[PDB]
């Protein structure tokens, strides 16, 4: 089997991407944030505290003939940005882009943090990291990909995120028309439950490539590119007037700037992030100070190849017995 679904930015800045997902019978379609950095499929639901729902589409298990309460199971998760959610668990039929899993754990939110309430466009998350990170207790549950894997034509999914445009998540096949040149594959460590890999270095604009190992995660659920402070300083030093602002919470730059590209290494291959991808616009409405899309990972504790990086590439998440990551230009 295979699946193919379009993923769409939630706003003009590509702050996140949503992908329609069919849950239950009859289908209830919710727009979920596909997150390769976590492993819970959770949704706004009829059980969510009413004051914490503000425009989201909810899953109502009582209207689904295939929903079954997973007795005794609860979940609770916290994300890198400090947002959180928690609740109980149903199993139900879940389809993405024509690919169907029966008995998928669908984590129903009783509580969500303000950040989620305030984003009317995201109806939940669909985790695509390794199932070892799943938070369901007392019986840990498998991700959608883990459940689908054995049925897929090939045990892979691909992320093809757009810059200010829709893109695609494919399950079970590699669309050879969706990228240019070759896909370069690189080793993955699953020891922390993430798609963790080591980039071979970087360049700023037309500068010389610096060979250096940068360990980090491929995380579709993180907006920006978070890298070591040395790397980030070298990038922003090439932008006149750029500075790290403690009050704003990272590097800002004059909105009148033309940003240089940033290149990252995948083995001997190179992925080029155009400068425009690094512009996240005014820090507040009407400001001439703009927020940068490359930020320091110092104090996160891990480097994160988020959407800013991933949207510059066609990315293969290879879930073979020994998982790997593949990157191609496009």
């Amino acid at each position: 089997s295979t699946g193919s679904a379009t993923t769409t930015p939630i706003d003009s800045l590509d702050d996140a991407y949503i992908t329609p997902v069919q849950i239950g019978t009859p289908a209830q379609t919710l727009n979920l944030d596909f997150d390769t950095g976590s492993s819970d499929l959770w949704v706004f639901s009829s059980e969510t505290t009413a004051s914490e729902v503000d425009g989201q589409t909810i899953y109502t298990p009582s209207k689904s003939t295939t929903a079954k309460l997973l007795s005794g199971a609860t979940w609770s998760i916290s994300y890198g940005d400090g947002s959180s959610s928690s609740g109980d668990v149903y199993t139900d039929t879940v389809s993405v882009g024509g690919l169907t899993v029966t008995g998928q754990a669908v984590e129903s939110a009783k509580k969500v943090s303000s950040s989620f309430t305030e984003d009317s466009t995201i109806d939940g998350l669909l985790g695509l990291a390794f199932s070892t990170l799943n938070t369901v207790s007392p019986t840990q549950q498998k991700t959608f990909f883990d459940n689908a894997k054995a049925s897929l034509d090939s045990p892979v999914f691909t992320a093809d995120l757009g810059y200010h445009a829709p893109g695609t998540y494919n399950f079970g096949f590699i669309d050879t028309t969706a990228y240019t040149g070759s896909i370069t594959y690189t080793a993955v460590s699953t020891k922390q439950g993430f798609w963790e890999w080591t980039s071979t270095g970087y360049a700023v604009g037309s500068g010389t490539f610096k060979s250096t190992s940068i360990d980090g995660i491929a995380d579709t659920g993180t907006t920006l590119l978070y890298l070591p402070a040395t790397v980030v300083s070298a990038y922003w030093a090439q932008v006149s007037g750029a500075k790290s602002s403690s009050s704003v919470g990272g590097y800002v730059f004059p909105c009148s700037a033309t940003l240089p590209s940033f290149t990252f290494g995948v083995g001997s291959a190179r992925i080029v992030i155009p400068g425009d991808y690094i512009d996240f616009g005014p820090i507040s409405t009407g400001s001439s100070s703009c927020f940068g899309g490359i930020q320091s990972s110092a104090g996160i504790g891990i480097n994160i190849f988020g959407d800013v990086a991933l949207k510059a590439a066609f990315v293969v998440f290879n879930g073979a017995t020994t998982p790997t990551l593949g990157f191609a230009s496009k």
